[PDB]
């Protein structure tokens, strides 16, 4: 419509007039705020065979103060976009304004709790509130569209606009049309795509006002039961997605904008390791090939890399880690087998244009395979090839199943295997068998083994096939030439030549075989060996791979290596590879250009040999250096009391008064004389402190109080210095009604009730009209028994300044309301020389909150990517306590001893300074009259990786500076 660079038809997108299958991964820049590591992820995604990344922008992080848009430094989208371009990865931009995303407010800033109108509706107050954010974020996106030479090809307005309640005329076409117009008015001309939470047809082309350009929906078919990772429940495998697609949006390519790539894990859950097991390689091969059986043309995996909910950006139900059990782990490693398996499918899609021009049929339990225990879904082409997706009919089956195929080809129907034996499907696996597969003019009549990749080089053609262990396979090629085995044993390889073809049968082996048929070389691999192959694009003009255009795909090389191959480029007589290694690694290059004489790996000339088939070989030795990490318990820990409020000398006269007679919160009307909702006073994040002043009569007995912080929150209450008690918290409770006995009080004396409340984050707003994001935080109800409720005059604080937030570098969410946070002591070089010496391992002897500070040095070597972890012990059932850890001012750990499950906290290079000084600030809150302490506190690492990554620059780490506006 509005530009010629990205168009579509009923089958696929076109980019500059060429069909492409968009295979994408979800990656959120605000969860990895280090620009060099963003590039690392993009390159790891490109190495899967993927061509796109989908991202959210978090409004809450970039407009913490209403009217002040700030997407600078660590929140700057421009280096993220340049890193996508450099990696050769297109982008799907999803700026919301509502994003959900397991984030605080679902993206909405806390100040939306004061908006007089329904969130995500036509109400003018809501739409006005979004205008400054969208005109800024969409203008930045506009500048980096493909129409302006950037990477961004598609735009998503809103997020899962799918269910309404409570008087909203859902779906509101005026609402969606306004949201789409905002983006258009900011210069966005690329196609708009939506993400219906289920396949319900909302906003599809043809629905009139508020229709998007391309209809997308989401799917998490296997669910989120991470505690039972081997259980695949009955009927969870979708079978009707093409049927629903033809009914709801037949004119647009079939698109799943969020397909399950992992799972969330709540406070108290089984842990993200368990989620990786549920959504593992078996899940991918069965569920993702099933999506291929519907001829999906835009597929985005949520998440490909999850990262971290640092600095309180997460929603209340989640904890610090957002690992998500995804293909790329929270610590950026690609060890999980699901990565290597996904790489096989991504590379298959990258070289198979006939996939998008075929004609999909219904699944069948007969006609293609000779057992009803198997299901085959055909994608049939006239001359462009056909595809046959095979799985067990009972998709959860772990049975080993023998079968024969009867397939249609351009040379007629064929019963496979022709030369004898049977095919095998071992349990939770699925195959894409191919017929009339075009390898640059050479016709593969059929292959039962799956295609990984193929290329045409100057000196011939190469095709790479694989199968699982124990399987027999067969292929046929249209040709007059015979077959010869050119590498590996001739055993288990049977052949037959006809007048117009050669048939070849083979058993899968751990040892590679290479056969040759005319100018085609065919590598015959087992799955586990195929995991070690890579297909980098080969740059001749520079060093960057470029986007996956048909030309740059065709000129790729095949590299057998280990952990990672990032790039390849040719320059003069040098073949340059960039790669990473986690072990001593044999490197083989196939398709070396004729002009190349020398092999360089990561800048360094590397000796190579050339075997009889023209394959260059080399070795990269892995010899890890001594990684020396300091013992955190032995540091020079300085302590300060971070709850001075409970001492009688404390003067709170500069605190904001909690004296508002009316709330601006439309969701929940006041049940106290004044509002004690934190967001009414601009406080949306971290720990909240309330102080209630009263004069005693002498007859007081009890104080009852309803506190609300969200799932797994806690609160503690003191009367002057006297500890009344705590709600220690449960995932099940987002609020709690406590009743405390007071000590005997003195007539006419003044007292202060101090209340500490853990704000776990603001709720999401999934159902339009329910306004759940407005769920307040703080005190809902109180009663000083026998006294009118107006007896207590309340003051409060959250982060210092509230919406006039102090740390513009680290963003509006990072810090909360504790004394030591308000003073800025969590930053590098706090004024701690004369503070008491005490360690968090010594801890507290009564209920309270202590603040601990120490520095340490790292001297880790260059050229090594070393994932570092911060560990808090939990070997025995603990007393109830809560811990935050700030690393160079960035909150990178939130720990609740009694709820869990996280004890291991990754912290990226860039936040940590690998050749320099680092600062740890630790708050320790004992919700127990006997106090508490850490069992252990350790810094650890996992496998160092010899890496091609450039220098990781430290992010801005503003040091401590005295604050004018503090209560002091
Ligand atoms: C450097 O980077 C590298 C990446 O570039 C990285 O390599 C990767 O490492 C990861 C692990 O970190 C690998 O992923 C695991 O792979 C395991 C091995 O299975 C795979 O490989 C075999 C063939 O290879 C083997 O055999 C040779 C010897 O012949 C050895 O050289 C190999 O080391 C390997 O041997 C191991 O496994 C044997 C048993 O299989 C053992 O006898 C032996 O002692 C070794 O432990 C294939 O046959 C496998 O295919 C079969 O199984 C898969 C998966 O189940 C099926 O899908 C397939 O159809 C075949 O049947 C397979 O490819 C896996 O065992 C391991 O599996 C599990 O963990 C994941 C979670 O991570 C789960 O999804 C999965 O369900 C499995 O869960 C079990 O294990 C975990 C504990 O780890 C439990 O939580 C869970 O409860 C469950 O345990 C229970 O069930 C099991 C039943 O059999 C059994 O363990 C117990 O009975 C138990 O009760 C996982 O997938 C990855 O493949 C590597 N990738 C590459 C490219 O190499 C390397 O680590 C990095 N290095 C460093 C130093 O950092
Ligand atoms: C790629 O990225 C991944 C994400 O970043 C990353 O995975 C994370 O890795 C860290 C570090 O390894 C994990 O933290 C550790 O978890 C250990 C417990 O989990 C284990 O328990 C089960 C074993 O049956 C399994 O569930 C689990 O395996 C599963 O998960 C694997 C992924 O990790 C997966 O591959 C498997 O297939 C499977 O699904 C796993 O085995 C935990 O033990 C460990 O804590 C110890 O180590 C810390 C660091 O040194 C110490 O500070 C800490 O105190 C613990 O050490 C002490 O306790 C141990 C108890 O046995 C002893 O072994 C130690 O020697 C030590 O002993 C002292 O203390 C004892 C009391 O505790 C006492 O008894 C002793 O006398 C002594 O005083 C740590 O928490 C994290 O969970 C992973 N995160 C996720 C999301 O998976 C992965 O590693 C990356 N890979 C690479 C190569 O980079
Ligand atoms: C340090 O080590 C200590 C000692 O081991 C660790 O302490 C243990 O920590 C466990 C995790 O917090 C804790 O188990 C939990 O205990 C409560 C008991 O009431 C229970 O609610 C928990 O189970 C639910 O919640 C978790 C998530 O927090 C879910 O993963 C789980 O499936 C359960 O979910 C159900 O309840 C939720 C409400 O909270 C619902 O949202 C959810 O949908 C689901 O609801 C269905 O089932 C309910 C009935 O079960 C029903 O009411 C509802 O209608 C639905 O049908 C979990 O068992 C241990 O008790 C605790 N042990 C000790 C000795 O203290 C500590 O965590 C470790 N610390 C660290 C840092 O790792
Ligand atoms: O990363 C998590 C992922 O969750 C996805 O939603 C999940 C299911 O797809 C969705 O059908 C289900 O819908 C729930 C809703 O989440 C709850 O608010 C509940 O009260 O009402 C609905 C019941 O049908 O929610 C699942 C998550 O638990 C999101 O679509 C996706 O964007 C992610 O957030
Ligand atoms: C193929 O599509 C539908 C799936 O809804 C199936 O029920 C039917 O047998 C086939 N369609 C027709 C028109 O026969
Ligand atoms: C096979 O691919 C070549 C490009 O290498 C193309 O010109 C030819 O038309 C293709 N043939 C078919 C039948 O798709
Ligand atoms: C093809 O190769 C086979 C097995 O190596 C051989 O026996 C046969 O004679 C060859 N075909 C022709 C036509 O020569
Ligand atoms: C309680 O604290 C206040 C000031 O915070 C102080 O003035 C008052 O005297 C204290 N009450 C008692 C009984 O000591
Ligand atoms: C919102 O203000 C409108 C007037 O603009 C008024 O009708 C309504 O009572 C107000 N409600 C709340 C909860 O603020
Ligand atoms: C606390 O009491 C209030 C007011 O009666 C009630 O509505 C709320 O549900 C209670 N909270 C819990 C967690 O039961």
């Amino acid at each position: 419509l509005l530009q010629k660079y990205v168009t579509w038809d009923d089958k696929s997108l076109f980019i500059n007039g060429e069909r492409i299958m968009i295979f994408s991964g979800e990656f959120h820049p605000f969860r990895l705020p280090v620009k060099e590591l963003q590039l690392d992820i993009f390159q790891k995604v490109k190495a899967l065979g993927f061509n796109c990344v989908s991202f959210y922008v978090d409004w809450a992080l970039v407009e913490g103060k209403p009217g002040e848009y700030r997407a600078d430094g660590i929140f700057d989208l421009e280096p993220f976009f340049d890193a996508a371009s450099e990696a050769g990865i297109y982008l799907l931009a999803r700026p919301g304004p509502y994003i959900n995303a397991e984030s605080s407010g679902g993206g909405f800033p806390g100040w939306l709790q004061r908006v007089n109108g329904t969130l995500r509706s036509s109400d003018k107050a809501y739409l006005d509130a979004t205008d400054n954010y969208v005109s800024h974020v969409a203008a930045t996106i506009a500048k980096y569209q493909i129409t302006n030479g950037g990477p961004i090809i598609l735009y998503q307005p809103e997020n899962e606009y799918t269910s309404g309640c409570c008087g909203v005329e859902f779906p509101d076409p005026v609402y969606m049309q306004y949201v789409e117009d905002q983006a258009r008015n900011a210069g966005v001309v690329i196609p708009l795509i939506n993400n219906d939470a289920s396949a319900s047809g909302n906003n599809a082309p043809g629905t009139g006002k508020g229709a998007v350009d391309i209809y997308g929906h989401d799917s998490y078919p296997l669910g989120f039961d991470c505690a039972n990772p081997t259980v695949w429940p009955s009927g969870d495998l979708p079978t009707n997605f093409r049927t629903l697609h033809l009914e709801q949006s037949p004119t647009t390519p079939y698109a799943i904008v969020q397909f399950q790539g992992g799972s969330y894990d709540p406070w108290g859950g089984p842990g993200f390791a368990a989620c990786s097991e549920l959504l593992n390689n078996e899940f991918e091969r069965v569920f993702y090939k099933n999506d291929f059986s519907f001829q999906i043309a835009i597929m985005n995996l949520y998440m490909i890399f999850g990262g971290t909910n640092w600095g309180n950006l997460g929603y209340p139900n989640g904890y610090t880690s957002y690992d998500y059990g995804s293909a790329v782990t929270e610590s950026r490693n690609i060890t999980r087998e699901k990565y290597s398996e996904l790489k096989l499918l991504g590379n298959f899609a990258k070289v198979s244009p006939g996939y998008l021009t075929a004609s999909p049929g219904n699944l069948t339990t007969s006609g293609y395979a000779d057992t009803t225990d198997l299901t085959v879904t055909p994608l049939l082409g006239n001359s462009t090839g056909s595809f046959f997706v095979v799985r067990h009919s009972d998709y959860s089956s772990e049975e080993s199943t023998s079968y024969k195929l009867r397939l249609p080809t351009s040379a007629g129907s064929v019963t496979i295997p022709q030369l004898g034996g049977t095919l095998t499907l071992n349990g939770r696996d699925s195959k894409i068998h191919v017929t009339d597969y075009n390898v640059s003019g050479t016709n593969i009549i059929y292959s039962t083994a799956e295609v990984f990749t193929w290329k045409k080089f100057a000196d011939g053609k190469v095709l790479v096939l694989y199968g699982g262990a124990g399987e027999h396979h067969e292929l046929a090629i249209s040709t007059k030439s015979n077959v010869t085995v050119i590498e590996g044993s001739e055993s288990g390889i049977s052949s037959k030549q006809t007048s117009s073809s050669v048939v070849v049968g083979w058993d899968v082996s751990t040892t590679r075989r290479i056969i040759q048929v005319g100018d085609l070389k065919i590598l015959l691999l087992d799955r586990n060996s195929a995991y070690n192959y890579w297909v980098p694009q080969l740059a001749t003009d520079g060093t960057s791979p470029g986007f996956s255009t048909p030309e740059k795909v065709a000129s790729s090389i095949i590299v057998k290596a280990g952990y990672l191959v990032r790039t390849a480029y040719l320059k003069g007589s040098g073949l340059y590879l960039t790669a990473d290694f986690n072990a001593t690694t044999s490197v083989e290059v196939i398709g070396v250009p004729s002009t190349a004489k020398n092999l360089f790996i990561n800048g360094d000339k590397t000796s190579h040999t050339v075997d009889k088939n023209g394959i260059w070989s080399a070795t990269v030795d892995y010899n890890a250096p001594d990684i020396s990490l300091p013992s955190l318990k032995d540091l020079d820990w300085k302590y300060v009391d971070t709850l001075p409020e409970i001492q009688s000398s404390y003067d709170d006269s500069l605190w904001p008064a909690a004296d508002l007679k009316q709330t601006k919160n439309t969701l929940r009307s006041l049940t106290t004389p004044t509002s004690l909702y934190s967001s009414d006073y601009g406080f949306h994040t971290g720990y909240l402190l309330y102080r209630g002043h009263f004069t005693a009569t002498g007859n007081e007995s009890t104080f009852a109080i309803d506190t609300q912080g969200g799932s797994a929150f806690g609160s503690s209450v003191w009367l002057n210095g006297t500890y009344l008690g705590s709600w220690t918290g449960l995932y099940a409770n987002s609020d709690y009604n406590a009743t405390y006995n007071l000590p005997q009080l003195q007539a006419g004396k003044t007292y202060v009730i101090t209340v500490v409340i853990d704000n776990m984050g603001l709720e999401e707003n999934w159902t339009v009209g329910e306004d759940l994001m407005k769920t307040p935080r703080g005190i809902l109800n109180f009663l000083l028994a026998g006294r009118p409720s107006s007896a207590i005059s309340w003051k409060l604080t959250g982060n210092l300044g509230g919406e006039d937030y102090e740390d513009k570098v680290r963003g509006p969410l990072n810090e909360g309301g504790l004394y030591a946070e308000r003073q800025g002591f969590h930053q590098p070089e706090p004024p701690s020389q004369n503070w008491k010496s005490s360690s968090p391992l010594e801890g507290l002897s009564e209920a309270g909150i202590g603040f601990y500070s120490a520095s340490f040095d790292l001297d880790l070597p260059k050229g090594w990517d070393v994932p570092l972890f911060l560990n808090i012990g939990n070997s025995t059932t603990p007393s109830p306590y809560r811990v935050q850890v700030y690393v160079n001012g960035y909150q990178y750990a939130k720990y609740i001893s009694n709820i869990g499950p996280q004890t291991s906290f990754p912290v990226p290079e860039g936040i940590l300074n690998y050749r320099g000084t680092n600062w740890l600030a630790v708050t320790l809150w004992a919700l127990d009259s006997a106090g508490g302490k850490l069992e252990s506190l350790e810094l650890s690492y996992t496998t160092p990786v010899l890496t091609a990554l450039g220098e990781v620059e430290s992010v801005d780490q503003p040091k401590y500076k005295k604050r004018k506006g503090a209560y002091h």
